[PDB]
């Protein structure tokens, strides 16, 4: 169990999106988790489609919301998932364009980490690699986020409305934290990646909806 | 276990390739299991570098012979393998030009077969996948082979000589069979592909060194 880790130094991650005016962050999320799996199966670094997870993923609400656990079940029951090449982002919904032969990348199912036990995610990280999670994204003090390691009291411990991508841990300034990806282009925060507190009460809700893929 | 597989039909195997006057057989071989397995586990089907073995195998003899097996674990501890594309085959000696930015798939170990033991070798190519073995493809009747099941009982079932990839398996004519892609160019056989008699006493020591990469 490291004390450090960047998937990013290691060539796991793939740049980052923007997602725009469409709410599909629980896409990127899943895309990312699984290009790191891919990553560990394969030696290639490939981005995948969230447009792919958006239009076809019948039991989620398009861009309208939708979860990382069952973005995995539709890769794993569809036997697929196409490449962003294939697939490209256009950032609005419409019906499922997905081609099976531009496959990319395949899904045997998930595995959740406890809830409320940093400690778990962790070692999760440290061992699978990027981990999908939920968090709480709705303060005005997060979404204009630029430097240091978040803390914000006010955020909810109890609820979330917003999926990243956790690609890290370790500590700055003596402030353990969390690395994570959003979608919100480079432009947001530090090249679109953030530095959340860690081992502070599970701020923002980072465990409370956590889920990555098995291949 | 199903009565026949045929891994062709499935898009594990890429198009029969020659291998010249090198004796890359081990080669050819060797990437055609490993195109197999990334495949079952990603779901693209990509050629990938016999010469990246030929040049790199250095426990093996290049262009004047190798193992699979030995093949397998350069792919283990290189970390990786390059696709053809990446590193394409001139049939000659050279130098280890391995690009680590190239790999297309990675290797965790290798598995053998039980020797001698034709039921076993069938549950892994239902199982498994397409399965590295070596045969004796000296005799003419083999080098001649265009259509049918072939079987020739002085086939030595004892020394083996060549490589081939074990895609299938079946039954044509009541004749038990193999399903095997040779190295020999398309103008070989049936379109680069033959039949090899099946539950015949272990026929030109089909199972006698058979092994398939781990993923
Ligand atoms: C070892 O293998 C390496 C990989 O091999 C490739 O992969 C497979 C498919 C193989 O089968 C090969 O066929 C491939 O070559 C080899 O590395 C490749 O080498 C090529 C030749 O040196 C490179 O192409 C040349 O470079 C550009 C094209 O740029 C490409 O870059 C990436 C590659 O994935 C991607 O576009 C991104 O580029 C930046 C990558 O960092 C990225 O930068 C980001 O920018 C953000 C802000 O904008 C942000 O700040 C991030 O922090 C920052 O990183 C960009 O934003 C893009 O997103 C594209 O694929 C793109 O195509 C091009 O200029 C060259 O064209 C020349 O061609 C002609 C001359 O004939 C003429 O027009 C000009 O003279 C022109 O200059 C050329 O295409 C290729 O990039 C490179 N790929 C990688 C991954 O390294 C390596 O050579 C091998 N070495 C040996 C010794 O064998
Ligand atoms: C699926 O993608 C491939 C390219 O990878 C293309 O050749 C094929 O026509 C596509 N299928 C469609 C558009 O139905």
């Amino acid at each position: 169990v490291p004390d450090s880790i960047d998937y990013r130094k290691k060539g796991y991650v793939t740049p980052v999106k923007n997602q725009g005016q469409c709410g599909s962050c629980w896409a990127f999320s899943s895309a990312g988790a699984l290009e790191g799996q891919l990553k560990k199966k394969t030696g290639k670094l490939l981005a995948l489609s969230p447009q792919n997870l958006v239009d076809c993923v019948t039991e989620n609400y398009g861009c309208g919301g939708g979860y990382m656990t069952t973005a995995f079940q539709y890769v794993q029951q569809n036997g697929g998932i196409d490449s962003e090449d294939a697939y490209p982002y256009v950032g609005q919904d419409e019906s499922c364009m997905y081609n099976a032969t531009a496959k990319a990348a395949k899904c045997r199912g998930y595995r959740e980490i406890p809830v409320g036990n940093e400690k778990a995610l962790k070692r999760a990280v440290a061992r699978v690699g990027p981990i999908s999670v939920s968090i709480d994204a709705s303060l005005a003090s997060f979404q204009f986020y630029s430097r240091g390691v978040y803390y914000d009291e006010n955020c909810d411990r109890d609820n979330v409305n917003h999926a990243v991508l956790v690609v890290g841990y370790g500590t700055q300034k003596g402030s353990k934290h969390w690395i994570i990806k959003n979608s919100w282009g480079e432009s947001w925060g530090n090249k679109g990646y953030a530095l959340l507190a860690r081992n502070k009460n599970n701020a923002c809700g980072i465990t409370n909806m956590a889920s990555f893929p098995k291949m």
